[PDB]
RNA sequence: GGCUCUGUUGGUUCUCCCGCAACGCUACUCUGUUUACCAGGUCAGGUCCGGAAGGAAGCAGCCAAGGCAGAUGACGCGUGUGCCGGGAUGUAGCUGGCAGGGCC
């Protein structure tokens, strides 16, 4: 809403595929704010649908993108890695 | 100014197979101690046979070994990691691009 208050078109990204009930909360939020809302469900891979929501925003010619991402612990280096990688494929 | 679904393509999830790299699990054995005579070995002391030479049954101690524990390698069972790994397969499910219609 923050940036849908300006004039700046929003579209949101669902990138917590782990946690229960996480798209469907970032889809109320998104219906909230009556803006599309890229997700696939619980267990895809994140990097892939932040990639699909960026390039579909390169198409719909969204000016804002904010991509979730699931809830991780600094001390763990596999989830660190996850990361890396959505960065990498961004 | 947005959206949906077809044509084509890129991913992803599930089922099956496999490679590399990155994190995590039993039963046995090594040490700590334990088990009077009635599994075993060495068997002091003593005792049995003998003039002598020497053998003998065998307690304790010790070592296996049998109870109870502290953890060591391989078998057995798993995975929200990376190479968007390589493949098989869906008449599948989800997502994106493009050629777009049409709906507003
Ligand atoms: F949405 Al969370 F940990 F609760 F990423």
């Amino acid at each position: 809403r923050q940036f849908e208050q300006q004039g700046k078109s929003v579209m949101l990204a669902a990138g917590d595929t782990f946690r229960a009930a996480a798209v469907e909360q970032l889809q109320v939020w998104g219906q909230r704010n009556n803006i599309p809302v890229i997700a696939q469900h619980t267990g895809a891979d994140s990097a892939s649908v932040i990639f699909d929501a960026i390039q579909a925003a390169k198409a719909r010619n969204i000016d804002v993108l904010i991509a979730d991402t699931a809830g991780r612990l600094q001390n763990k280096s596999h989830l660190m890695e996850e990361l890396k990688k959505i960065v990498r494929v961004m």
